[PDB]
């Protein structure tokens, strides 16, 4: 019932520093105590965490565990049980570089989000987008420029990160369906994008009645709108139109950062996916197309990192990598601490991460009451971001909802 | 490359005997030498099994690896993924207990297949029939005697062990349609069962003309059809029709067992599950009126037994239990030798199994040439049957196309 | 051996007949290909292909195995004679070459992999082969 | 590769000149130098050019490259293999009349646009409209006033001009689905018009709605939209919702005109149709209906120039020939420089077509950096405008894309 983590260097966050012999007490799933003084410790079980870092449970907000190969075309049309096999090695490595939750943005359904709730499957705390909704011809639509034959697998496939859905009553339909299908968050594709053979990043996507109707419908079930854009005219357009978290968001300008402090929209950039496409890009059998336009979003990537910076816009820690390129996960920790600093490199994967899922309170921290999602860590990451960002080779521990489940 | 098992008593299922001191000699997925005499072992890596019994690992030639609960009309709306997570504990059990090879009589596909022969996925070889083969209101069809409207999700649901097609060149589609998914053999449902809400278990599903079309398309593909029938006037139509195998076979007269052995057929009797059925049916979710028909059956199970053997009726293994039930798998063994001796009841999964899934010579013997999917146990099975049918209590290693899978 | 179609999943070919780029068309039934055949000819085609065993360019069958059932092929042949044309039928192995003969098809392409005894009967039915060796020494290369 | 026209007399359209004994140097298929200073050719190919009129290769925005016959009705009926061939003569006849880029107007796709580009076809660039958009019953709806049965064969025929589409969710699907099978621009039916079976010349066609929903979605793929419109009327609720481009236009007021150079509306006038309809309309098979409606839009179509050079509306080139009409092109050069003078004549297909298909300062112009599209032409254009309008009789010499395409 209950466990004790004992000498530990706690790492409070918004005061940036390291608690050293600071004992975490937990009870059940939450933690109870956080303390300097010599616990009582009686039935109790204990950790000896002496001269080690403890933080929370990372917090990846965007991720595709459903993505078992580079190739999103080709990942859709893999049979549904091979699709759902292939994404438990990928969820059990997440948990294992300290990833206690993550935010699956299209491919993950409920069944998953249950399955590690359960303790069936073994990986992080998914908050499943269900499928993204994207417009014919749009980011989410994978059909060659052949010709349009309808697909009423958009839904049945599980391997498919996306559907179809075009109108303002039928992306009304899809979002009242994905929600009764247990999403806790909506994805939508609202520009172009670079998987996606068909559009240029350059261009937008979705109808402003669209959009709206979608940030409506998702408002109405206590939720938000997660949307995939890159130039800032595609940006303003998202914000204007009341979406709460913007992802990748490469190409901004600093009048559209502006706006997004302005409404209060997050920012998930994920700048590790285009580095690793830089070296492994066809050479994970990816199309050459989409390896041609990866080129030219990673030039403004640690750019846009000032601009949000600037505008006192929030940035949450994603991922967004595809097949056996999910190993370079942790890499983002660095790439972001290179431009930001340390202390707000963490904060991307814990506090700030935290509010963009809305479990401010009970995730992304060390207090009293909160989730007992917590990584125990070898070395000091706020002096060295090498002790997160090395394919996780530091995390010793990693406990979640109390119990212990991984060991290093 | 090359693995030598040194000492081991070999079981020679067609002589009746151990075969002692005998080493099997593997290279990659093949058994090279068996032999008595001191084997040169240069570059080979050995395991000592002096004074335990090596014998080929077992087949199932009925199973429901992804039927995870026994309510079937429950297990087929359960989504997807999910679905496919449940069935990963059952076939590593399965394998534990002694199951190298299993047919799957409706629910598993292709796609398992490849999970276990990639090595994905732990588990026994796959031999799918995809979805069985059901009328309107026939065994399959686990629509409540409501209303009828029409479940294109037969197909999509991937719970569901069968699907509903009626009318010569409808199941003609079907066939062509489950071929092309990659099934082995064909299920179809002959006759009324027990897990079924609206039919009786007296009366006969399909007619001869919808039978002989699905009996033709299979043999044009190279395989055989598999049919669940009791009564032995549902047999003994099918048996005319061309079925190879018949599923169960409870109520047979011997008129029905003499046709079957002039045909050349196969009988699977699955006598455990009715056994399970009757203790813990009601307990572990099944309908009221599915428990009241368990009980018509298993009266005469063993007295069928005896029939088959009297005719010369060849009979293969199979389970056939549902759900948390998967459990009492190998306690058919001990069922079967109690009516008919433990020689022909290791008969049932070994080489007359073999021979049911058209790998005569290639699986179930310790022969030059054949795969090596083997087992090493812990006794006698000549002498005790209880060495095996003891949830592989006995069992220590099992081998699986060369490769060491279980060390217990 | 006309389905391209992957081993993942079946939604309908109704583009089958609309792209002009396809070879072949997926139809079953015995009044699916006599209206299948009242089609292709009313297009104007001047006699009726049929695949009637497995092949190479598709992916899902085996060259070993039969397509077609015996009342699909009398079908198909008895609606090209009855336009006063033939059936030519594709079949690799003497069993499936037999069947296809036996339903009354006039040519039979490729026949790769015959044995005397559908030979004799192609010469007692009147049936013509067409065997076409040099696409599989280029497909080797 | 290096290619040399030397000694021309090159043509600058912005200060309305020849510049004679002008050399002209390529390098692959763009143009390095544009100057009359002694030529330094150690390894580069030299084409001799004395006392010609080098010029850029004309661009005409308004083709229809599968307009085999007059008739559009039985156009459209066509078969899919034998629409496309007939299309091949048509498009080679352009070329040697000099033109390298055209502007379709509903018919050719995106095939065709590869076909040329790629060498397997000879003809001009293809910038495709996919299928022309038209209401039921619009100018795109070719049945007759027999009854309505549902078309989806419209995309499917190649040889249809148009499609049909209602509804302002019908159109915003119908513009995504055009765009994504490779359309560089939208055609629309903005009025009634003369190949048409039920509709009148007077009346207008879309909402409101409808039309702004198609230039959103234009505008959202990076593109604009042209749009059919006839009278005043019809022109300015077009220019109001904000179409870029409007084609013929013969039926203005002034107040259309003014409109229309405040929103930046171009125009492109398709004269030569008429007249070639006048003498050979019921001669080549269109319907003697249409062939009286064209009496009426011919009268004012040479009045309505003279009002869009008034207003300062821009003017571009347009044939819109149909069928054995083709062969007619050429005349829309002389029509236009009788009314507005051969220099005015000579920019309608070169300088204001290249901003109409948004290649401004890479097409339409010979200078430093723009495509070497080159026309060389035995005469002076300035002087006499028959060196170009006499089906290409005095032209020699065509390169497109740097590479010699003509000799003649
Ligand atoms: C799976 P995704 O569509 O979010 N994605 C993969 C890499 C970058 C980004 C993109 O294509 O724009
Ligand atoms: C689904 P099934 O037909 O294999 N079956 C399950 C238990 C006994 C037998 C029955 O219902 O009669
Ligand atoms: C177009 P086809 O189906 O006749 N064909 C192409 C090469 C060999 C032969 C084959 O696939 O069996
Ligand atoms: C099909 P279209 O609109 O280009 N067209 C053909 C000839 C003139 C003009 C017309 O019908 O008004
Ligand atoms: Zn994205
Ligand atoms: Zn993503
Ligand atoms: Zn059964
Ligand atoms: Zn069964
Ligand atoms: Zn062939
Ligand atoms: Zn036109
Ligand atoms: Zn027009």
């Amino acid at each position: 019932t209950i466990t004790v983590l004992q000498g530990g260097n706690v790492l409070d966050l918004e005061r940036g520093v390291l608690l050293e012999h600071h004992h975490v007490v937990i009870d059940g799933e939450r933690i109870v105590e956080v303390t300097d003084r010599p616990v009582d410790l009686p039935n109790a079980q204990a950790i000896d965490v002496r001269g080690k870092t403890v933080m929370p449970g990372f917090i990846d907000c965007h991720v595709h565990v459903l993505a078992s190969n580079a190739n999103l075309g080709v990942n859709a049309t893999q049979p549904n049980i091979l699709a759902a096999i292939r994404s438990l090695p990928i969820l059990d490595a997440m948990l294992s570089r300290g990833f206690t939750s993550v935010r699956d943005a299209g491919g993950a359904d409920w069944s998953l989000m249950q399955a590690v709730e359960t303790g069936l499957v073994s990986g992080p705390r998914i908050f499943p987008s269900g499928k993204a909704l994207s417009q014919t011809g749009g980011h989410g639509d994978f059909r060659p420029r052949g010709d349009l034959l309808e697909p009423c697998s958009c839904c049945f496939r599980t391997g498919a990160i996306a559907r179809v859905v075009d109108g303002v009553e039928g992306v009304r339909l899809a979002v009242r369906e994905e929600i009764q299908k247990g999403a806790t968050q909506i994805k939508i594709m609202a520009s172009g994008g670079v998987a996606s053979p068909t559009d240029p990043i350059a261009n937008t996507q979705y109808s402003e009645d669209e959009i709206r109707a979608i940030v409506d419908e998702a408002e109405a079930a206590n939720t938000y709108v997660m949307a995939h854009a890159y130039t800032g005219r595609a940006i303003a357009r998202a914000v204007r139109c009341g979406v709460r978290t913007i992802e990748h968001g490469n190409l901004v300008d600093e009048a559209a950062a502006k706006l997004m402090h302005e409404h209060g929209a997050f920012v998930v950039p994920t700048l590790v996916t285009y580095d690793a496409l830089a070296k492994h890009g066809a050479e994970f059998g990816m199309p050459p197309e989409s390896v041609a336009k990866v080129a030219s979003v990673q030039q403004k990537g640690r750019e846009s990192l000032e601009i949000y910076a600037n505008a006192g816009v929030k940035m949450g820690f994603g991922s967004d990598l595809l097949g056996e390129m999910h190993a370079f996960q942790s890499g983002e920790f660095r790439i972001r601490a290179e431009v930001l600093g340390n202390l707000e490199a963490l904060r991307s994967a814990t506090t700030v991460a935290a509010e963009i899922v809305n479990m401010q309170g009970q995730l992304g921290v060390i207090a009293v009451g909160a989730i007992a999602d917590l990584v125990v860590l070898d070395g000091n990451p706020l002096e060295d971001i090498g002790v997160v960002a090395d394919e996780g080779a530091r995390v010793e521990y990693v406990l979640q909802r109390g119990t212990l489940v991984k060991r290093q």
